[PDB]
């Protein structure tokens, strides 16, 4: 009748869930990405660091219930654009997430259908509130990892392939050791 | 024409989220919840300790929206009773809940409507996964503040009344300066 209740244990300094379902995104599963497409390549065969992990928790997808999932965002850039998840819609655009930042320094770049966009800096103690609507992606601006653990329903879905194609209207990039969020070049949507 | 997304800091050590609507609950607020009624009553006119603080972020109770909310549970007991909060079931049945604690020790007390209770430790970086059906109550078990941050549907709603008049079938308590989850003695049914 009852599903049971239960608890894990975050480690707040690593992001890792012990038990967590782990997937891990290298430079080589995010080509189309970023805008220096040259900068990638050479990256990828240098080195092709991990960009991020993520520890997902996650029921059977029912209206209601929530999922949770911590991600570890690596420090790095891609030519001047920092690293950054590949970033999503929800597949049922009435869903939304909370997300709060637990390590390092980062930021969420969100965007609307039409391409509105917002930056919403994360610090430890950071909490999002992500509204239907918005596709988002988080961006690790500092030299540590970026840890945040996300709160999600169960039915939000994922539409990853509209950002695959598209991208975010908005990059973060660094000039001058300036954080710097400005247009996307490549954006004519 | 969209939600727009924001951003709120939390102070891990201290729970409090400037800009969120503050909650103050006194032992007073608490008639009839602690088994102990003497010892509730010489209390409540020696002291009327600050139980617990919550600051909550709410948004309307729309389907796939989310609220969040920390709480702060001050170290207490009441005879042999530790410190709770008043605890509840959801209005809306299926409606699952996220809880991360953040600092100090505690634990969740929860029951299903047949009356079956479980409990489950938290540490700081430990997630609860509350599911849909159960009654949930925090409990103080330590000598600091129990701090937590919960996430929930915004149309979860609260069902307060069954447990101010049942309460739970177990209670926690300290017995040999050890903590007890025993039968709550006034349990009939
Ligand atoms: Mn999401
Ligand atoms: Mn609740």
């Amino acid at each position: 009748m009852y599903k049971e209740p239960f608890g894990v244990k975050v480690d707040f300094e690593t992001g890792i869930i012990e038990g967590a379902k782990k997937s891990v995104r290298r430079l080589s599963d995010m080509e189309g990405y970023f805008v220096d497409e040259r900068a990638w390549k050479e990256l990828v065969e240098k080195e092709d660091p991990v960009v991020y992990e993520v520890y997902a928790v996650e029921q059977e997808e029912k209206e209601g219930d929530l999922n949770f999932a911590t991600t570890v965002l690596y420090p790095g850039k891609v030519g001047k654009e920092f690293f950054f998840t590949k970033g999503h819609f929800h597949a049922k655009l009435d869903r939304a997430e909370v997300y709060v930042a637990l390590k390092g320094k980062g930021g969420m770049l969100l965007q609307t259908p039409e391409g509105d966009a917002k930056w919403i800096s994360m610090e430890p103690g950071t909490v999002v509130y992500v509204p239907a609507d918005w596709a988002h992606r988080t961006v690790n601006i500092g030299d540590e990892p970026f840890i945040f653990l996300a709160i999600y329903p169960a039915d939000a879905g994922h539409d990853y392939g509209t950002i695959a194609e598209k991208g975010f209207s908005k990059i973060v990039i660094e000039e001058n050791g300036e954080v710097k969020v400005v247009d996307n070049p490549r954006w004519k949507k």
